[PDB]
């Protein structure tokens, strides 16, 4: 349901949210930005009222009540996020018990499958945040997709052992083999900075990309956001991507 | 399914009839106890023709074709057995593809759950074979059942992490929590020698016991087999068990 | 290429060779401390006894043993790890020969190196003489799992995959293109029962090698026959069950 | 690049590019801690319009799309460069899929052969960058060329094992043995600072040299660039090199 | 000795004559601790043939060597198969009239033996195994190291010498000649005609063969086959024919 090919953008207020929507973002991620927690509900409501596209926000890993709060606020997606300060080092939220869908992070297929078994409706394949360095996203998108291709083509009777080795639930691997891909959407995130970066993640088999606040620190945010959106959609149109790269 | 019962190893029709007469719920046809393989089909047919109770026979771990052969012979259960020389060190038979039910070995809940995910219809909790030493059976029945009790009572949102730690498929753990026990029958095996041994395994939560060829090396096999059968059925009748122990 | 589905049998003389041929073997392997190439006399005896292809073994790296067998008119040379290796580091440059070679392998890296040296056929095999099929199974599972990975992997990842496997990338590229090895790959190592032979086919072997154990049985021709039929009809479990009785 | 004996120069603008061309460079490399990426296309176009010699630019290792962008801009060579921040730690670009030729870095023959198997059209043998220390270039040119000489003269039947040990594709080694050298041009790079440095790399068997922005931080860039060009071309003319070193 | 030749171990005059008759280019006279042979046995062999006679001495045993020199032996073999007399220092062979053959396992050893005054080399691993791998490993190593030196940049030789433990002047000489400045024969497990021809294929100048020859049913035929195989080492039809008897 999350528009494959799409871009999700971090926004801290209504103004930024409108710009993101206008640029063609498929959704926005409402943020406030020591200990980093769920954002003030006021800020989230401000963003929810400002746009018609889906609004995400987010919670600390394992913070069941932060998630219930966001659910009660009417948020469209909850992001159980590793960039916030984890509330639980061992157990993620049991997302199956919620009405609102969750996006979760993953670095390999084992993690992806465990997040899915917990009830994740969407994945974000991501390494380290805030670096501006795409290598984080690339490493993990390459890993996850390589592991998927292996599972898709492997002998059926080898899956249980593969699941053991990956730390994955076998039924998720069986579903992956059946579909030829993950049963949920998987967006890239981590250092996606240029239009070429965004298109690269699509080339590597991402379903879409997350982009951070860097967009709004540029001289012309609406042009920059726009370039990312178009590059992500038209990820094989290298003449366009070249042209879009000139402004920055 | 066949709870409270005793399954006996037999090498011929004579032994098989004795086992049936003693009250065994099934027999396990063997050639002997170098490389140990599936038994000659002739020996298995001899045992099948000699009795009306279910007949089991052993295949090497991972030996898909040995299993198909036994299936074609009309065997009632296939035992994918660790006492035979493994054919595959990494991958067990995909038992879901078979008509005939399988029994598999396990030493802990992770193994049990993996065998179930491969399609096992019954479990045999067992350590080392041929020792006459019950400690093998006890160690593993205690481990499996302790791990089950933990899962049954644990917080629902901790299961995915528990599954990862055990190397188990989470859907099997979820099923275990739902039923309050394993979704298949779990018999003890390994060194069950005396009537007290058999009753002990039932005390520890086994659904039944396997016993080996030791029975037929005694002076009075039919009496000995009988004593095991009665002790396993009446596992809390200590006066009876005491009386049954006097002979041999 | 060899009749995929086939059985290749070890024979020490003309009598055994004829039995193997009669049982339906696709080829025979002529055989005779340090284990060397067999006396040419024994190989010629086997060559004259049958019309099916005749193979014979040389020590790993023993270029001249191979040239000798080539001169004798052998149909295939088996550069064999069960003989005492003559060279621990370098296999024969089989590209320089007219006669085709079969080589052993335990994983895809080895397979690809043997192919780059000019191997025309592979034998996926672990330890010999054990009667234990686990040797064959371990390596056939490994080689085929690695092939499936290569066939489906992203094209731009192959150079790195080759580095990691110790394989020549052009062989991996060829594998990806064909969806399989560019040569026939038979299982060997402890193939003892008809069920064993059929199992190897189930695991994706193109055929099987079987050793002298056949001729130590009470009825070699019946035994050889059972292996041949099981290998050909590897999914006919009723037949395999029947064949296992004797 | 095509012309062996040549010098390739880093330039950040049209002015520098013209100077490089005037000094006799065979090509220019257009350039713009923190993250180092492909340069703004505007800067690359500025350099392309300023000169008639080939223009190189760039991309991060593994950054397939940055490379496609430069291809679309009409760049003459793409440099998949280790001095930029790698985008992919494991997989380099599949350069066979491109129209424009690539130069890649290498530190030994195994790397060189892997880059060639990925479709590299040119090599840059280089250690650490930005030091002004020629030891980086020397170590690796000595290693690569020593390994080549070994392969060229070694017994044919030992190449498969040699390839395994190097981590090289055997067909590239076979090609090397057949030609008596690498099938692509191999330039030195890394700390080439003086005319003597440039001539040394040629003495050690380089096909040419890359030089960095240091040239344009000198008092007389055109004279300095010129001295490097002449020293690289006339690498055994020690009287000339001595004279060129005075300024 | 003469290139392409075979040197044979003999324990008496009878064996020595057979070796000479078979076409050996020289013979090696032989007789817990293994020492120089009784001079009587060596004289018996010297009187029995016209081809050169060698014998082997213990390593470092300067006086054993002087004794053999005084007996009129044609070559002294400072041999690792005898019990070493000196673990650290080989004989200073430059002080002798009679030429020495020495063993080596790699180019460093070869070059050190040459610097001590060796006139001939024997590239050899372990003795008495019947396993050619010993000879092959070391002939491949020595010749690979030579090819490297022959083609390497002149200014890199001093460092190469340091790394090999070799005298640089010997490496310089090797580079100049394109080969070792002395003859280098293979030894160690050379058993069949194919073995002998293989060593020549690998770049040996000749081969040593042990007493195994005289434990065969027909020593003169066997010795003969080795001689012809070593001389005609690329004539595979001949080598194949020569292998039949044995
Ligand atoms: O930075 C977020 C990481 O993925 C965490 O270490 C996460 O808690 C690990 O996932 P799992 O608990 O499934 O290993
Ligand atoms: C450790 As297992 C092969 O029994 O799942
Ligand atoms: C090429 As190999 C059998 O030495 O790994
Ligand atoms: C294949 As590489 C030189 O990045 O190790
Ligand atoms: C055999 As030595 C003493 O030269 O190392």
């Amino acid at each position: 349901e999350m528009q494959k090919g799409g871009v999700i953008m971090d926004v801290v207020n209504a103004e930024q949210a409108k710009i993101a929507e206008a640029a063609g973002a498929v959704a926005v991620m409402a943020l406030e930005r020591g200990v980093a927690r769920m954002a003030d509900p006021t800020v989230i409501e401000e963003v929810m009222n400002a746009v018609s596209i889906p609004v995400m926000a987010k919670v600390r890993i394992g913070h069941y009540v932060e998630a219930r709060v966001l659910e009660a606020l009417g948020v469209d997606y909850i992001d159980e996020s590793e960039v916030l300060t984890p509330a639980d080092e061992e157990f993620h939220i049991d997302k199956r018990q919620f009405t609102v869908p969750f996006v979760c992070g993953c670095r390999d297929l084992g993690e992806a499958a465990r997040r899915i078994a917990e009830g994740a409706s969407m994945l974000r394949t991501k390494g380290e945040p805030g670096t501006g360095n795409i290598v984080e996203a690339v490493r993990h998108m390459r890993k996850v997709n390589a592991q998927i291709r292996k599972v898709v083509n492997m002998s059926e009777d080898e899956l249980v052992a593969e699941a053991k080795q990956l730390g994955a639930p076998v039924e998720v691997l069986r579903e992956i083999k059946r579909l030829g891909r993950l049963p949920v959407v998987n967006f890239a995130a981590g250092g996606v900075t240029t239009p070429a970066d965004a298109a690269l993640m699509m080339h590597l088999g991402a379903d879409g990309v997350f982009v951070g606040s860097g967009i709004f620190k540029s001289e012309n945010p609406e042009k920059y956001a726009r370039a990312i959106v178009e590059a992500t959609t038209h990820y094989e149109d290298y003449e366009l991507i070249a042209h879009l790269s000139k402004g920055l």
